[PDB]
């Protein structure tokens, strides 16, 4: 268990000897067998390559390869199916001093699988998971690693045919260079993209891993390309749907019990028709939040935190279907039903601001100050609510003649729009008056100003960073849409082009999709 | 900010003169009503009997939290935070417009530049 | 139109091939003539000196405006007008 296959090697691989672990594979011990256990605490792998490459050993490395009596296997996995190349993503951590390290030690066992075996490519394995070591560093946050996988270019004739960026040229200050988007856009398994975006959020670097080389010219193009009319034809339908259901509601039939009778005329005749759009396009809202949910089955633990608005627009339906379930039961309450769906509606149009850079920040900050500043001020207000509305209403037994009408006056308190009148007479007025005066200032004037000094800071906090927050809102609109329509995505052509650039060393020539790219940076010369 | 509270104030404002169709018996009346909420100067009354009378006191419940307390303070914030930014430069923004109005005088009457003698000889 | 007169002389200037450039003009070749295109992407100025004076090279202005064989133009400007110094 603790131990289960740990020997003196791994013990001399740990602490740098390299005359322990000669010896060990001389006398004829085999590396191949790995060692698991609760501790293996410190994952670094089983298979001790694995091991002697996260431990800074490439002399240990190349000698456990390159053994004779036993070469060591680059492609070997543990029981839960981590490779080596996976294991070197798993101990990254974004330090600058790591960062080094572990591409170094990247490129270095990449080089090795290729001089070794050619015929083999070792980086498109994936593990249990199913997420290639580029998928595995972009879902775990690991930005330097993604950073460093996405734009690498070996110059060595033999050794460039597994590089990602192929520059095309370099004229004076600008170096044109030409991506590949191999595994990046439509691929099977997983992209780099759906991870980034469909993240839990604790994922650090979200917002700052989509300024990566190939990453932010791929989106912008997809959004300027054809995504951007999409999702404006998108909003003026929105807005069209809740025009009609507005009108609908407006002008619904008042004298009576539902189901209403259809009335020949035009004016009647529009409002069913008006009826019948708004309910249609509450069924479309029900299927695509039953959808998401399905495909995404996000936790319950974070269902708020990252699908505010999905949430909304399936509950501005579910209002509706709950008018239309009461509307055929002849109850008169449907319209409780459907006007609290018109104004979800209304207000949901806050969604498509996302699509606005300088306007997506307003309803991110109503978002955030509903779920952090406001949600956890609420148990703090209430139980001064709940104390002194029990406390004035049990003094006065003998406006404030009940629960919810204390309740209701002292609210109005807090927010500056109650009177201060002790006009009609009760018993112990002097002890009433010091009771609401102490309710006042404790609520009105310092615990209100406490919920507008930590919201002043939530809003502070995020309208500096305007720029990242408006860029991933984008990408998850650009993925949704991408993902809607499937001939959109067939025909969209993504990719820059699908160009055959260069040889393999078995000899055969290979055509992979491509991406041409700019920049331009003339400080060095 | 007028795109955002106005999506707010037409949205709970439909939905209210909607639910009591049965001061809130004009889209106008509604919209004004409303309006002052947001500003503090409203008054949640309750007085005369509506249908549905515990989803109109929710709704204007909603209404008020969200745009006088949540959403007007943060119109507020974003104010200060302008009225911040451009308190410190002020040394920088005056010289400007001074320099902006030298030159709509200047160039107002030839006979000024002429007898000007702008250059020192 | 992208390569409409760039030459060997524009690919040493920018490469600081002081032999190169030497060599292009002690041939007979004339740096009067300037090439212009969508990429000219990077404005340096379309005469060949003002490219040279763009790209940290003053051995190679001083060299293209004394040439004995053919000086560079100090004031000549491309179509639309912007000379050296403007570049
Ligand atoms: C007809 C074509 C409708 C498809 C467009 C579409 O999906 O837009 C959609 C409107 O869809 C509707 O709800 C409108 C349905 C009824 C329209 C009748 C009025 C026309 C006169 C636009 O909205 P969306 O971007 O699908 O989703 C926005 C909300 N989530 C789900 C992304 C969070
Ligand atoms: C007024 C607020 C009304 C409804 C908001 C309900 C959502 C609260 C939790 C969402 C954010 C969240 O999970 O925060 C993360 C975890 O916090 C929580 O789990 C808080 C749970 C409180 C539940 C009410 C951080
Ligand atoms: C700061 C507080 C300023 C307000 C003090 C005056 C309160 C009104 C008041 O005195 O009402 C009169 C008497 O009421 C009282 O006795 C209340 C006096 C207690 C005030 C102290 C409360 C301060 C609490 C904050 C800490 C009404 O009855 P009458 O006029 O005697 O006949
Ligand atoms: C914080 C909210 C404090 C105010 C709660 C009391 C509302 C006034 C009230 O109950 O009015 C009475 C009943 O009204 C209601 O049923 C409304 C209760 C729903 C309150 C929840 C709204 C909170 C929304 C913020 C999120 C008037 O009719 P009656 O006295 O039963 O005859
Ligand atoms: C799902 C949740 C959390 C929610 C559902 C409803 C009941 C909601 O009250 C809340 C809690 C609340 C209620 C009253 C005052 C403050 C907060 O917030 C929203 C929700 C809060 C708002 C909406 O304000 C917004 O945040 C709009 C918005 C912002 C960002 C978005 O990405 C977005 O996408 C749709 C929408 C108004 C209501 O939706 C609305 O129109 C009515 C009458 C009730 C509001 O519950």
């Amino acid at each position: 268990s603790y131990y289960k296959g740990q020997t003196a090697l791994h013990i001399a691989i740990e602490r740098r000897n390299m005359t322990l672990v000669t010896l060990l594979v001389e006398n004829g011990a085999d590396v191949q067998a790995a060692a698991n256990g609760d501790f293996f605490g410190f994952y670094f792998g089983e298979l001790p390559l694995s091991l002697a490459a996260c431990t800074n050993q490439l002399a240990i490395v190349k000698f456990l390869l390159q053994n004779s009596w036993q070469p060591a296997d680059i492609s070997a996995r543990d029981s839960v199916g981590n490779t080596v190349l996976h294991a070197l993503v798993e101990v990254a951590d974004n330090t600058v001093d790591n960062t080094k390290f572990v591409t170094s030690m990247y490129n270095e066992i990449l080089i090795l699988g290729a001089k070794l075996h050619p015929t083999l490519k070792l980086e498109e394995i994936t593990n249990r998971k199913g997420l290639t070591p580029l998928a595995l560093a972009a879902s775990s946050g690991k930005i330097g690693v993604l950073a460093y996988i996405l734009q690498r270019e070996i110059h060595e004739p033999e050794c460039r045919h597994l590089s990602r960026k192929f520059t095309e040229w370099a004229y004076g200050p600008v170096h044109s260079s030409l991506y590949d988007l191999s595994c990046i856009d439509t691929c099977e398994k997983n992209s780099v993209l759906e991870v980034i975006a469909y993240s839990s959020s604790e994922t650090p670097n979200r917002h700052d891993m989509l300024l990566v080389e190939p990453l932010n010219r791929l989106l912008q193009d997809k959004w300027d390309r054809f995504v951007k009319r999409i999702f404006y034809f998108n909003f003026f339908v929105y807005c069209l749907y809740m025009i009609i259901f507005t009108a609908a509601a407006y002008y619904r039939p008042v004298e009576g019990l539902p189901p209403y009778k259809l009335k020949n005329t035009v004016g009647d005749y529009f409002r069913v028709t008006g009826e019948i759009l708004s309910v249609s396009g509450g069924v479309y809202f029900f299927f695509r939040g039953i959808q998401y949910f399905l495909q995404r089955r996000p936790s319950l633990k974070s269902l708020f935190v990252d699908s505010y608005s999905e949430i909304l627009f399936f509950v501005q339906s579910l209002f509706m279907l709950v008018s239309v379930v009461l509307y055929f039961s002849q109850r008169k309450e449907y319209v409780a039903s459907m006007v609290f769906s018109l104004a979800m509606g209304w207000t949901n149009m806050l969604y498509y601001t996302r699509g606005f850079q300088q306007m997506g920040i307003y309803a991110v900050m109503i978002e955030k100050m509903i779920l952090r500043d406001l949600c956890r001020f609420m148990f703090v207000y209430l139980v001064f609510l709940f104390g002194f509305s029990t406390a004035v209403v049990t003094l006065i037994e003998d406006s404030y003649n009940s629960l919810y009408s204390t309740c209701l006056e002292l609210f109005k308190f807090t927010i500056g729009m109650g009177d201060l009148e002790f006009t009609e007479n009760y018993d112990f007025k002097a002890v009433f008056i010091i009771l609401l005066l102490a309710y006042v200032i404790l609520t009105y004037i310092l615990l209100l100003n406490m919920l507008i000094a930590l919201m002043g800071e939530t809003v502070n906090k995020i309208a500096q960073e305007s720029k990242n927050i408006w860029k991933l809102q984008r990408a998850i609109t650009i993925l949704d849409t991408e993902k809607s329509f499937l001939k959109c995505m067939r025909k969209a052509f993504r990719s820059g082009k699908l160009l055959q650039v260069g040889f393999t060393p078995d000899g055969k020539d290979d055509y992979r999709w491509c991406f041409r790219v700019d920049e331009v940076n003339w400080t060095t010369w």
